[PDB]
């Protein structure tokens, strides 16, 4: 089968780190069958995070948002796969954890919106933008999976 | 508008114990991020069980509910958190396990309405009712969660 | 009592999800009455996919389920047929909801790791097709009363 | 039948390990007969640790054991005391072996998340010190015939 | 390549441990080449436990092994026989260390949920006794290069 | 509590990645209670892998080793904690996954020495060394665990 493998940026937030969910979140996607090509614990500089949420820079929560997202280290992840962006969004769950369906990362492991543990790109366009914003040039590591023949047709 | 801290009475029904599921159910709620302020293996006295199911006292099966809930030990739990009530019902799943969705407790662990493992208050008003009903005035334990600031803003 | 047929496909084995899938049905509360690693011969696979014989993918499908061993299973319980389907998830893993088998453990339709009868009729058919006279095992669950009224 | 006293300490609750610890003993096969989240008043704690009153760490200990609610437990089964001591692991989480509770989930003796009666006589003493009578519950385990002969 | 016979005793099935026990061997890295739920006949139960024939617990043993269906398994991998022994843990569940199957999920010797050949030749001998000719399925793991050099 | 906190270098070898065990491994230490201060997927250059295994350079397996450790990305890690070095090694198991006791990382998830899915510093000094060899000045993230007070005195 031929079908482009998109990339999506997935980020475990400060709270996710504090609660020790870094291993758990990663394990969810590893079991799903997606490839990890970019990974790193990272203390996000204020500028980068402000660039990341550039679109929300006018909002009244923006200050508080940047404050939190930089208040502690986060984990930067880049996942490759076919239809992985939307898939990631599904596995993550609704923005509001209380409304997230059990089985999803937020519905299983979080309770409040302002602390929803993780971020998934909302589109392949943003997946590219974010992976290029949070990751330096040669940080990504591409590799052929040994299970490639058993993950995809 | 911001919602107040809430309390709910979650109960592991007789079958939950027989199948050694007390631990996993407590875990699902500990993992979600709520705070356990009430817990005890309890032998529900007939009078207490009667008050618990008072809204069904007119039902022809009312006897079964009382009889059954008194047939063996149960685990009483009192959980706290903003929106914990509506959330607990969500992690628990539809009454008929066969219909509860994969990911919910009943959805992943049960097969018949009658032996649907756990119970959670159906409303914030009923949560306070059941907690005060099942727990003796000194059985509730209040404490400050060290992860409070990472669970909610 | 209702019985359904559930099978882990070659990719489920390769990826080592046999124990996982089984555990999920055990925990749910259904009784396992049939189990066996089996290398499916072409003709039997074709028989299994009888109705898709005119389809375009048919051959690929036949290769896929014979490209490695499978693990046949016979599960019993009231309404197990539909429940099993719900636990397996949508045919397309990307579409199946998190919490289901394909929703958590697969990424593509052509390799969606598991199978479940879609009807009580096919349940008997498929079980009667993959299991031989006597390979099934009956037993009384000690937790029977704590699983059903 | 033999019963032992197991208690999840304050750090255990603070770290959301109650469910996990209970599950281990459940999955092991012993029967739970007593359970409760309890706020240990200083005197009960000092009586439990009666023998250490003279030691310099006494103050710290009492503060710690009462710094938050604990979860009291009572389990039943032949050899449950020693086994529970084995499942829990050496006093020092760093020396505790991988597979044991403290070994898998803790990092320091002063925060070694759980307790377990070190002998059957102590099991009775502690269950009697931490529980009130009506608190223990007796019941018949459906799976007994499959747990023992 | 060395093979060993692993089997889930009847107490394992009644307690829903089939999937969990297989997973321990899938996660370890070993290859499943034999599997089937089987109702063990008294005669076959006797040949297997020939060495314990003159033991006083023998009779109870034979009735136990025949008390319900069991799950027969064959795993491949160099050193598997010895590795399975460890994963299984000491005969008396109460003495098997945490981390092992008997140490985490059993409480008495007469209901130790699992079996494993104690040597390579007993593995060969046991697979020939529990599995018929083609019930074994030969296949190669796509992860071969990452499990052994 | 005046106890000295050391750091240890823990790395997920190429096979760990191939086998989707990155998460599981991370969760073992996360749940143990140690702190993650360094983490990154990385494709190791022969030169770096040799200066890392210089003490085995004369061995007959060295050549293969070097190629194995560089045959694909690995996941570098820096863990902090009192006695984390010795603990981490205990948590990993014997060099031979067939000997490693069940419950340890290698005894639970591997079947052969040359593919023992993970590495951990064998001493506090090699701890400092390896972290310095694999992590650049500034890749390590310092932070305060909200549970620090419940993990230690
Ligand atoms: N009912 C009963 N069974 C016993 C007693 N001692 C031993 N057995 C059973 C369970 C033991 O695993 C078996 C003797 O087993 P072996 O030491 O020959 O081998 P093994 O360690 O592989 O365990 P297995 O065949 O899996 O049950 O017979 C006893 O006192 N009472
Ligand atoms: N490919 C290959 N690698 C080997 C062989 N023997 C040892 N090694 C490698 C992997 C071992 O982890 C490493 C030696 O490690 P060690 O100093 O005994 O301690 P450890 O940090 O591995 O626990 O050398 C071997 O026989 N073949």
């Amino acid at each position: 089968s031929m079908e482009d493998v998109e990339e999506t940026y997935i980020m475990v937030k400060p709270d996710g780190i504090q609660r020790g969910l870094v291993g758990e979140i990663i394990s969810r996607f590893e079991k799903k069958g997606f490839k990890l090509i970019g990974l790193k614990m990272f203390q996000c500089p204020k500028e980068l995070a402000e660039e990341h949420y550039k679109d929300l820079s006018a909002k009244s929560f923006f200050p508080n948002l940047i404050e939190y997202i930089t208040s502690g280290p986060v984990v930067c992840m880049a996942w490759e796969g076919v239809g992985v962006v939307a898939s990631a969004r599904k596995l993550i769950g609704k923005t509001d954890p209380l409304q997230a369906e059990p089985g999803t990362i937020r519905g299983d492991l979080a309770v409040q919106t302002g602390r929803n543990i993780v971020h998934g790109s909302d589109s392949p366009e943003n997946g590219k933008r974010e992976i290029g914003l949070w990751f330096k040039e040669g940080e990504l590591c591409k590799w052929d999976s040994a299970l490639a023949t058993w993950l995809r047709e």
